[PDB]
Formats: structure tokens, sequence, C-alpha cells
């Protein structure tokens, strides 16, 4: 079926829980023995999200190369993602060696240090021009250069050096700050601006390594942020555009990320979001 009329078959039906039970069943099952080695505890954040073994990102350390990222390759729509948790105190470093190595422009960030009174990751970028940050176990410095703070998001320059090399590189920091402690935003409005500005930045394009996008658990709205982005691009890429099938595009991508859409009110926002995304692209 169409998305649009789908959606509202689905919302006057109320199966809403139905249709992501569903996916949810068909999901592919893979292995992740590697994040589950006794020396790896302290790199996971939940001890039920795991990345797959065969999409894992490998950090380029013979010592230990593990960190909880997954590399999301859509053939189709060409474009790749890294889907990460959350920096942990003990894995600040390990994330930005994965930054540096994979040649990425951009970070996305879809939740804040505290939500509803808890941690839900570490404060792993510098927050004062002045206050550098160096993390001597992968041995990197990072800076801030400047930060431009709107009313829904906002973007930092960031400096990166490779200590080892004195090479240095321009990262650029996008936080979404205002998705609610509970449930989901009421319009798509201002997630779908916040995608359109990371697209003008370059980071999403071919000429840079994946982006990383993180949340949390790196799974339910860093899930929405890549699944919307793809279907959108798709939707212009087609002679057909009403062809592009949500649920076919999420299951795709569950081959490389367990979970992806935590709830079904995430998977009702993600049509929302395709479906007023692709009026804009054109209305
Ligand atoms: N990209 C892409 C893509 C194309 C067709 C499909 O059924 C699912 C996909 F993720």
């Amino acid at each position: 079926m169409e998305m649009e009329k789908e959606f509202e078959q689905i919302d006057k039906s109320g199966s809403w829980a139905a249709i992501y039970q569903d996916i949810r069943h068909e999901a592919s099952d893979f292995p992740s023995r590697v994040a589950k080695l006794p020396k790896n505890k302290n790199r996971n954040r939940y001890r039920d999200v795991s990345p797959f073994d065969h999409s894992r990102i490998k950090l380029h350390q013979e010592d230990n190369d593990y960190i909880n990222a997954s590399l999301i390759k859509m053939e189709e729509a060409q474009r790749s993602y890294i889907l990460t948790q959350g920096p942990l105190p003990n894995t600040v470093g390990h994330f930005w060696e994965m930054v540096w190595e994979q040649k990425s422009r951009g970070v996305v960030m879809l939740n804040r240090v505290m939500e509803k009174g808890s941690l839900k990751c570490a404060q792993y970028w510098p927050q004062k021009e002045e206050k550098e940050m160096i993390f001597e176990d992968t041995n990197l410095k990072l800076t801030l250069i400047s930060e431009d703070i709107k009313s829904y998001y906002t973007v930092r320059q960031l400096e990166l050096e490779n200590l080892t090399t004195q090479e240095t590189r321009e990262i650029l920091h996008f936080h979404y700050t205002t998705w609610p402690d509970f449930g989901v935003p009421e319009s798509p409005a201002s997630f779908l601006n916040f995608l359109f500005k990371v697209r003008e930045s370059g980071s999403l394009s071919p000429e840079h390594g994946p982006v990383v996008v993180h949340c949390s658990a790196g799974i339910g709205r860093s899930g929405t942020f890549c699944l919307a982005d793809t279907c959108l691009l798709l939707m212009d890429k087609r002679k057909d555009p009403s062809s592009v099938d949500i649920k076919k595009v999420l299951l795709e991508m569950r081959k490389f990320r367990m979970g992806l859409i935590q709830t079904a009110d995430q998977l009702r926002f993600s049509y929302l979001a395709v479906i007023e995304g692709a009026k804009f692209i054109m209305g």
C-alpha cells in the first residue's frame, strides 16, 4: 500500500502495536559473540543491546578492537551510517578513535546528557573553548571551536587532533536537544528541519566517512533518524515514490543492527516524518 493512506488505515483501526510486533517477529537474528566476551562488559551500556559480529565497527588496535557500534550500509539509497550507544566513562576515548579512523565529518546526538534524572551518556566533548580535552588512552585532543545554540538544536564546530601524527580535522556536532523525556514529539517539523541541517553540512555525503549517530542505546531515536533519511532519499531517486515501503526499509536496516525503532509510537512517528517530509521536498 501507499504510505499516507496505510497510515490513516492503521490509525483508524488502532493496530500500531500489531504492526510493530510483526516487525519484531520478522527481524534478523545474527550472532554478537564479541560483544558478550567478559572483557567487554564495561564497554556495553545495556546487556540486551549489542552489535552483530558481521557489521560491527572494529577499532584499529591489537589489544581490544571492540566498540558497541554498527555499520548500516543501504545499497539502493547509496548512504551509510554508523549507529552507536552514548559513550560511557570508559569508552569516550574509543568513541573519538572511531570517528578518526572511519574519517567521519559529523556526529549526530539525539539525547541530553541527563534525562529522567539519570545519566544517559558521558560529557564527551568540551564545553568551553579554553578547556580542551585529552584522551590519553587513544592519544587524541579535542577542542571546542564555536557553538551555535538554536531553539531545538545546537551545532558545534570541534577540532580533533591525532597527537601521534599532529594531523587535525574539523568535526561538526549536531545536537538535537528537545526530544521529550517520555514519548515522541507531537509534530515532526523540528526533527525534519534538523535532518535537513545535517544534510546541508556535507556530513552525510560520499566524500566523507559515515556519519556517527547516537542516542542512549543507539537504536531508538537513532533508528528514526536514519530510517527517515533513507526513505526520503529513495522517494527522490525512484520513478514511483509511492513504491517506497517503510516497513521493508526498516527490516533491511535491522539486518545490520538489532532493535532499531524501540516502540510502536516511534514507528508511527517515523511514518509521520517521512509523509510530511515528502511534501516539503517538492510542496
Ligand atoms: N535502500 C534500500 C532498500 C530498497 C528496497 C528495500 O525493499 C529496502 C531497502 F532498504
